[PDB]
C-alpha cells in the first residue's frame, strides 16, 4: 500500500490531506502534523499543508490547474508574512529552488528569519515590496511571483517586482481578498479590476479561481509575463 502519493502538482502530495516533503526533518513550523514513512533503510518525513492558513494550499485543493512552483524554482514570495505558506514552498522547491521572502513587518520578519535558519533556501528580505531597488542587488531573475501582500494598490506592487525580476515566460501566482482591495465593491468587481491591472503590466490572467469553504471573497489567479521588447 501506498499512504502519501505524488500530486499532480510536481512536488505536492495527498495522504483528502494536502502534504509536503519536508525539508527539515524533524521539524514543524506553525504546528502542523507530521508523517514520516520508513521502509528499510529508506525514510521520508512529510508535514501536513493546511488550506484554512496557505492560500496556496485552498487553491491546490480547489483544483487549480497550474502552481509553477516546482522542484528548482527560483520564487520571489511578497507578502511572506511569518512563513506558514513560504515553507512549504520551501519544500516543494527543494535545496536547488530559491525563495525570496519579502515581509515588511520586523515581528514577523523574525520568524522568518529562525525559518530561513534551517532551510538554506530561502533568503528573508526585510524590506518594503514598494521599493525594489532597496533591495534589488540581492534577487536574482525568478522564473515564479508568489504574492499576498494584502494592499489595494498590491497588484502595481507585484508588477513593478516582476518588470525587475521575473523572466520573460515566468509566472505568477497572486492571491487577491477582495475587502483589503476595496471593501465597498463587490468581490466580482475588485476580481475583474484587478485581472484587468495585471493584463496592462504584460500579466496574462491564465486562470482565477476563489477558495471556498477556506475563504471567503478570495481569489487566486495564475498566468504569465509576457513583457515587450
Amino acid at each position: 500500500n501506498v499512504m502519501v502519493e505524488p500530486h499532480r502538482h510536481e512536488g505536492v502530495f495527498i495522504c483528502d490531506a494536502l502534504v509536503t516533503k519536508n525539508l527539515v526533518p524533524g521539524e514543524s513550523v506553525y504546528g502542523e502534523k507530521r508523517v514520516s514513512i520508513s521502509e528499510g533503510d529508506d525514510k521520508i518525513e512529510y508535514r501536513a499543508w493546511n488550506p484554512f492558513r496557505s492560500k496556496l494550499a485552498a487553491a491546490i485543493l480547489g483544483g487549480v490547474d497550474q502552481i509553477h512552483i516546482k522542484p528548482g524554482a527560483k520564487v520571489l514570495y511578497l507578502g511572506a508574512a511569518s512563513g506558514t505558506t513560504v515553507s512549504h514552498v520551501s519544500d516543494i522547491v527543494g535545496p536547488d529552488g530559491l525563495v525570496y521572502a519579502v515581509e515588511f513587518s520586523h515581528r514577523s520578519g523574525r520568524d522568518l528569519i529562525n525559518l530561513a535558519k534551517k532551510r538554506t533556501n530561502i533568503i528573508p528580505v526585510i524590506e518594503d515590496a514598494r521599493h525594489p531597488h532597496k533591495y534589488r542587488m540581492l534577487i536574482a531573475m525568478v522564473d515564479v511571483i508568489f504574492a499576498d501582500v494584502a494592499q489595494p494598490d498590491q497588484t502595481r506592487i507585484v508588477a513593478l517586482n516582476a518588470h525587475t525580476f521575473l523572466r520573460n515566460g515566468g509566472h505568477f501566482v497572486i492571491s487577491i481578498k477582495a475587502n483589503c482591495i476595496d471593501s465597498t465593491a463587490s468581490a466580482e468587481a475588485v476580481f475583474a479590476s484587478e485581472v484587468k491591472k495585471m493584463q496592462q503590466e504584460n500579466m496574462k490572467p491564465q486562470e482565477q479561481l476563489t477558495l471556498e469553504p477556506y475563504e471567503r471573497d478570495h481569489a487566486v489567479v495564475v498566468g504569465v509575463y509576457r513583457p515587450p521588447p
